């Protein structure tokens, strides 16, 4: 293990909320939604919540001030009362924070950091500092789910962040959604419609393999390629790669192009296995499979275990992937497991 | 300069044709078109043309055999009778040649290498071997133009490859086309419809700047990021960046994402200036401007000279960009010049 594992949460602990990507949480029309997410952190999980100073200043300010976003992250990491940091939401431009990050401030202050999609970039800040962080739910999208949180997401927060017991097998969720229901307050009493989930699909592979988790949102990872933010070679050795596609539904050819580059980098050849998240709206569900299998065939990797349709990524509900934690793909059983705790 | 300038081509010289990307030149219904391009190399330029051994075996063979494509390149470079190499056409997967390239073989046999789009990858092979190669016309798309070659493309081939006089100012073409007229022989006597061209547009900048050319097809450059094929740091210092979009019309948001990555790499900050090629069909002409200007604004680069709508890239006709040559953007006059010869 190359990464520091942070301490577990308990009720009473303080969690900081931050806006490293899109600044919407503070927009007048969305603030109710932020407050609803916070309410679940407080009431369901028993946590105390503090927003970082610039995090609710709204989307115009946040967009224009990447340094202030970075300052919010540094403030949260440097405050010893803060036991976890959760992103409000993704976006697309948190790569702009790079000039303003003090990696040693993260290194000297290990704690839980969680979010997904563009927050992939903020995960790479933690990763560079040697801290295991959590590809997982965010305030506006998951904790603020209308009417009630999904019990699957709640279970997985408990198992990953509140317990130092081995996480173990990740069962698929019974149902999923990515229905568009605008974040208008008079919609708050409306449940989003759920779809039956049918569980994991094995695209290829015939072995049980284990390796340490690395990855994120595949579109956003492109943003960091060739930069000083990209994880050094040792982190890719004997990995389990995890990829999710985001809400803009990247055309299938891009999934091919991006995987071809992972091959050209030597990353696919170093992987023990790959897991893919359910695409948003299941758009391109079958088409992505075709591209994935083609790139593997092109590079003599037809036996690399690849599991598909997991509940992480752009749909709800979600489980949580701790970076660098040992994980397992069991092809014969079509199962995915995390073979250690997420927290200490 | 870090790149070797190859020797001047002249009538009577031998040129090799290669298929490093899509292998369609040898397909039964396309072969007439390859032969039409060969006829202009022979009759207009006075050259003897030799296809490399695997280059006309068709698209199925070529796709399945990246190693044979790489061998064709090596064959052409190692034959001292061959004075220039021209790609038949682009494609999308020449990144697959990477593990099969003998860079020493290129370094020891400097000579003209020319093509565009996916052939960007093959340029990067030359670049890594320390050879200046030519972002420029290809057999099937330019030399094989129905009825006759465009005099603009002819002129720029002559000025860049057939003379060691300074290239000088690159004037805009009077007309352009990217009309889809299928490469079916029954069409061979049909001229493509031309559009009036309005010349270069200065997007920003108020100075005259000089720097060495580096760039290529912006979609394809993504394929090489974070790989050992990416040009080393010194190549990006005091550059003039050149970017063209390809036939797939990348959505404007991707231009933004890709340019934010150039910023995150420290590349935009080191540029003296940037030039963009006319988009295919002028699709997203205005949208791309908006994205380019937004990324400059995001990174305090609003005084960086940027010229738009140049005749390189996905449309016809084309001028030629020698990698690493000293070039000039003059903002007050809205002009672009290359301040050395393309060849020795």
């Amino acid at each position: 293990a190359m990464l520091i594992k942070p301490k577990r949460l308990q009720p009473g602990d303080i969690v900081a909320t931050v806006s490293p990507s899109w600044g919407g949480a503070g927009d007048s029309e969305i603030r109710w939604r932020y407050e609803q997410g916070v309410k679940r952190l407080e009431e369901v999980f028993g946590l105390t919540v503090v927003p970082m100073p610039n995090s609710l200043k709204g989307s115009e300010f946040i967009y224009n001030n990447p340094q202030a976003r970075a300052e919010d992250l540094m403030t949260a990491f440097q405050d010893t009362r803060v036991k976890a940091i959760i992103a409000n939401i993704g976006g697309q431009d948190s790569i702009r924070l790079l000039p303003y990050i003090d990696f040693n401030a993260i290194r000297e202050n290990p704690k839980i950091f969680m979010g997904y999609a563009d927050v992939t970039i903020s995960h790479l800040f933690c990763h560079k500092a040697g801290l295991s962080s959590f590809y997982g739910p965010a305030i506006l999208t998951d904790f603020a789910e209308n009417v009630e949180m999904d019990p699957y997401t709640v279970e997985m927060v408990n198992r990953t962040l509140f317990s130092n017991e081995m996480i173990g097998e990740i069962q698929p969720a019974p149902e999923w959604t990515s229905e568009r229901l605008e974040w208008i307050e008079i919609n708050k009493d409306t449940r989003r419609t759920m779809q039956q989930n049918n569980g994991y699909e094995l695209l290829q592979g015939s072995t049980t393999v284990q390796g340490r988790l690395i990855g994120g949102c595949i579109e956003v990872l492109e943003f960091a390629k060739g930069t000083e933010l990209w994880p050094e070679k040792k982190h890719w050795e004997d990995s389990i790669l995890f990829f999710a596609t985001s809400e803009d539904h990247p055309e299938p050819s891009y999934i091919k192009y991006w995987l071809r580059n992972y091959a050209a980098q030597g990353i696919l050849q170093k992987a023990k296995g790959i897991i893919f998240g359910k695409p948003k709206d299941e758009m391109y569900y079958e088409e992505y499979k075709h591209e994935i299998l083609q790139v593997m065939k092109e590079h003599n990797l037809e036996d690399l275990p690849i599991l598909y349709n997991l509940n992480f990524g752009a749909t709800e509900p979600k489980f949580i992937l701790p970076y660098g934690s040992m994980a397992e793909i069991d092809c014969e059983n079509g199962s995915f497991s995390i073979l250690e705790s997420g927290v200490e």
